[PDB]
């Protein structure tokens, strides 16, 4: 089996009723709520309504296709677990105008209280987006990183869906000043990101853990549409390149 496969399993990933299985080739997800491994590759994959598809093989090539409607879906792959050192590579090869293209992602600490909405976070760094967050939230700072700048925004999501059930969470952000084109090797290097939600005392709950009800602390780059207005779809290839 795959190491993180391997990985996942011996640290008790199958607790979670809606984790799938290691598939070895190449699965189409449609469900409502889904976790799982192709090949090493984690995914996750989540809605709320609609019609929205994840095909993934065993080398990371991914594609998301959404039917119009009004719903909310994220979902694409990654890791089941979030490693604050991570350097994410990737190439995104089309994208109709998915709401974001997106690392996506999620810390907790089950010993913090609930009423601190940073005892559960689900973060985000933008590379695409017809969806500016940034009315949502609360500016940050602004930061350069791989030579390009980002800006960071805290929001609020009061009684929602997470990995932990109905929560009041927050949500960090990072934007960069610019899209990022498509058909060329961008990195996401995962520690600035982090360095700098931390830098406004943001601090990230822990990201490598099996402890919420629903979901692992994973980390994904996921395609996110809300309400699209249009079917669409949005391809692309994830791997891992951190200095090791
Ligand atoms: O893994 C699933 C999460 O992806 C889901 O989180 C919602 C996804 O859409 C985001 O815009 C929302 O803020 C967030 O509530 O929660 C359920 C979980 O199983």
């Amino acid at each position: 089996m795959p190491p993180a496969v391997a990985d996942a399993k011996a640290s008790g990933i199958a607790r979670f009723n809606a984790y799938t299985q290691y598939f070895p080739e190449a699965t189409l997800i449609t469900q409502p709520h889904a976790t799982g491994h192709v090949g090493n590759f984690f995914f996750t994959h989540w809605k709320d309504g609609g019609s929205a598809a994840l095909d993934l093989d065993a080398k990371g090539n991914f594609s998301v296709s959404w039917q119009g409607g009004g719903y909310n879906y994220v979902g694409g792959p990654g890791w089941h677990f979030g490693d604050k050192n991570r350097v994410i590579g990737y190439r995104f090869n089309q994208d109709s105008g998915a709401s974001y293209i997106t690392l996506y992602g999620w810390g907790y600490d089950k010993s913090m209280p609930a009423t601190d909405p940073a005892h559960l976070v689900e973060y985000y760094i933008l590379q695409r987006w017809t969806y500016d967050p940034s009315q949502d939230g609360i500016y940050g700072k602004t930061f350069v990183s791989n030579g390009i700048e980002y800006s960071t925004y805290r929001s609020i999501r009061k009684v929602k869906p997470s990995i932990n059930g109905p929560t009041t969470f927050y949500q960090y952000w990072s934007k960069p000043s610019a899209q990022q084109e498509l058909g060329k090797d961008h990195k996401i290097i995962f520690a600035d990101h982090v360095k700098a939600w931390a830098d406004t005392g943001w601090i990230l709950p822990d990201m490598n853990n099996f402890d919420a009800s629903d979901d692992p602390t994973y980390q994904v780059l996921a395609v996110e549409v809300f309400n699209p207005q249009k079917n669409g779809t949005a391809s692309g290839q994830v791997w891992d390149e951190t200095p090791r």
